């Protein structure tokens, strides 16, 4: 399971952002600094969906994956207590650095993440969410974690799965195959510098071009070009190994 | 000397805050990010102090210095055109961060900016306004294993151009022997110590430009600071006889 963390041991500081159901700040674990994801008010499987996150993240020991130091239970809100990494997402500092991102940087947090979701594979562990926001930066060569998948993936309204599109495997729209897809839409992600496609299009328009099974643009990068149209295949079973990615990165 | 930057080059941005005769704001260089420090419309003495530090700034080249890209005439207003820098003044950091800010921390700083001075004293140049303000924050160094990483700023219009009234204002970053050489920055080095071990809280700050004037005019010593590690150096540094001061090639060695 977790550990069970005290409010009197937390400290809340400055706001970063918000997660599906969320409010990520800065804090203090008693005095190592910390990442507080704040759960909203919620039903119980909503709070048990975000517990099993924090179980799964406390059993996993990964170098490109974040720390999660446990589970606080404040009044009507449930608090992920996780490792505050240096420099934050890296979708941001894509969009904040665009057209100056070489493409041997990009190379790097793509072997960093395949061999993150290469040692959840072999242990039979799903993430769930893989998108460019759940990579941190712990250095700008780089230096990756990938973040905690914050709530459930089977905990979601259709709503909120047709958002995350093209980041969302198609199966999941109406196993570990979710997460190659994952990783083929991020890695277009990083190669458009943070510019994902369909991101601006509306949720009808996001939900046909999967009901249509209309496949993602080619990156611009050629190394990652049949990577990523292995990984975006329609059909689950049909997606590369991260084994085989893994090895195919390295070459 | 200098670069000339044209005006068609530059666009100003937000306000950072204001230095001796100058207003700080964020701004770009076509489009890289900078910071940009606007001159008041000012004597010809003043614009010369300020050009002097452009071209001091402009001819070093060392990790823990911030660049300077050049100066701009737009057109009673000289800008100067610096490196922006991502967290920004240490002495602000230091009083959101106070009662938190570790030891080890704080040594990191110390060294980086002995490693800057000990560059600028080899080349026998002098800064003259060394604080916590000037100190300006790279990286926070906040996540295990990681460390702060800071770049002192330009020292903006030049010590010796101002009054006594903006002279009294700067006590105790101040050398005693400026109120009426590489020296100061000695003692300028040893009170962002003290300052830097009271979390941005430095000593006289709060007290009349009176009581400042009459503790430098009796020869008063400043406080010893509550960190052991840097007592002795703080105290070597803040000694009113400037041949006394300790080589930063010593502060340096003596911080490893
Ligand atoms: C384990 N640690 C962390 O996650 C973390 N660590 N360090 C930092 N540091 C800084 O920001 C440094 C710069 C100060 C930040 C971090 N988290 C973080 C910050 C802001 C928003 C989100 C977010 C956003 C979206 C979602 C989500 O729902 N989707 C579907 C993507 N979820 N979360 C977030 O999580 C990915
Ligand atoms: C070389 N680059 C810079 O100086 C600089 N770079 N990045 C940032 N970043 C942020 O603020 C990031 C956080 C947004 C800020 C910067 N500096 C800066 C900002 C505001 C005021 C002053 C100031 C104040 C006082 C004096 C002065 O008179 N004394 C006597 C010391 N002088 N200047 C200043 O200069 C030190």
């Amino acid at each position: 399971s977790f550990h069970r963390v005290d409010q009197k041991e937390i400290t809340q500081l400055s706001h970063l952002g918000q997660g599906t159901r969320t409010n990520v700040y800065e804090g203090r674990l008693r005095e190592l600094r910390v990442v507080l994801k704040v759960l909203d008010p919620s039903h119980h499987d909503i709070a048990l969906a975000f517990y099993e996150t924090a179980s799964l993240m406390s059993q996993v020991s990964h170098t490109h994956l974040a720390f999660v130091h446990g589970v606080c239970v404040r009044g009507p809100e449930n608090i992920m207590v996780t490792e505050y990494v240096e420099h934050g997402p890296l979708d941001v500092w894509l969009r904040r650095e665009r057209g100056h991102v070489p493409m041997a940087w990009k190379m790097v947090v793509a072997q960093q993440l395949a061999s993150a979701l290469s040692y959840l594979e072999n242990k039979n562990l799903v993430h769930g969410n893989v998108c460019g926001r759940n990579i941190l930066l712990a250095r700008l060569s780089p230096f990756i974690k990938l973040s905690d998948p914050g709530v459930g993936l089977g905990a979601l309204s259709r709503e909120e799965r047709v958002e995350r599109i093209p980041w969302l495997a198609p199966e999941c729209l109406p196993s570990t195959a979710m997460d190659k897809w994952g990783f083929g839409a991020t890695l277009l992600e990083i190669c458009f510098d943070g510019e994902a496609p369909l991101q601006s299009r509306s949720p009808s328009e996001k939900e046909h071009f999967y009901q249509r099974q209309h496949r993602l643009p080619e990156p611009s990068c050629p190394q990652l070009a049949t990577l990523t149209s292995q990984c975006l295949t329609y059909e689950p079973t049909q997606r590369p190994s991260f084994r085989t990615i893994l090895r195919d990165l390295t070459r």
